């Protein structure tokens, strides 16, 4: 039988769902380590590999894609768990190798592949301590470009440090940062916090699914923004003329206000009212 994980009801995405909108006709790129394609809970419509090493994209050796991959799009039906958009058009984009980790020089050509391709939605949950030109050069182009690109603020909050923890590229102004919270909407401890956090979303114990056709929990900022990547979807699929810009200042103005913004940035997503009408 099919569960419901819990930070799919905590984002408010069954009213969506209620209402008859699940993401229908948008475009999603889970840019990451693959997505196991062949796992029964998911439909991946397409896909490419920037890994030299590992050039099919639908064969995930970290688990990593395949997990994300789950979140926004976990199929509506008898098995596993449901995603935000679970009608959503997914892409494996691989640009991580099967030890989770990738070259900024793969994931800037999975950058391009997506705005080659008239992608919609671009979920990044990875990120480095390191800025590189080329990186943002691509990122603020897709931006340009239309797509909503939301992007993991990093777990590096973990130890409290002075001055911003939050990674490349969700650093960057064009980026939707997402910190993590858990069900209680406390912020995790690992969580990354900066001036350039944007929203939280659950990113604790978020049970998806793996490769092989099985499902498993983790926790990290890599968890909470397919919530958000997610949440665009659905917002789009209600909403096809909203532009990035608006489908991001309403995630994040109609987010519920959790304390210091920056912990917490705006506050916890609500897909319910950022689509209200
Ligand atoms: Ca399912």
């Amino acid at each position: 039988a099919q569960s419901v994980p819990y930070g799919i009801s905590q984002i408010k995405a069954p009213a969506l769902h209620s209402q008859g909108y699940t993401g229908s006709n948008v475009k999603v790129a889970v840019i990451d380590s693959g997505i196991d394609s062949s796992h029964p809970d998911l439909n991946v419509r397409g896909g490419a590999s920037f890994v030299p090493s590992e050039t099919n994209p639908y064969q995930d050796g970290s688990s990593h894609g395949t997990h994300v991959a789950g979140t926004i799009a976990a199929l509506n039906n008898s098995i596993g768990v449901l995603g935000v958009a679970p009608s959503a058009s997914l892409y494996a984009v691989k640009v991580l190798d099967s030890t989770g980790s990738g070259q900024y020089s793969w994931i800037i050509n999975g950058i391009e592949w997506a705005i080659s391709n008239n992608m919609d939605v671009i979920n990044m949950s990875l990120g480095g301590p390191s800025g590189s030109t080329a990186l943002k050069t691509v990122v603020d182009k897709a931006v340009s470009s239309g797509i909503v690109v939301a992007a993991a603020a990093g777990n590096e909050g973990q130890h409290p440090k002075e001055g911003s923890t939050v990674g490349y590229p969700a650093k960057y102004p064009s980026t939707i940062a997402v910190g993590a919270v858990n069900s209680s909407n406390q912020r995790a401890s690992f969580s990354s916090a900066g001036s350039e956090l944007d929203v939280m979303a659950p990113g604790v114990s978020i049970q998806s699914t793996l490769p092989g056709g099985t499902y498993g929990a983790y926790n990290g900022t890599c968890m909470a923004t397919p919530h958000v990547a997610g949440a665009a979807a659905l917002i789009l699929s209600k909403h096809p003329t909203w532009t990035n810009a608006q489908v991001r200042d309403r995630l994040e103005s109609t987010a519920t206000y959790l304390g210091n913004s920056f912990y917490y940035g705006k506050g916890l997503i609500n897909v319910q009212a950022a689509a209200q009408s």
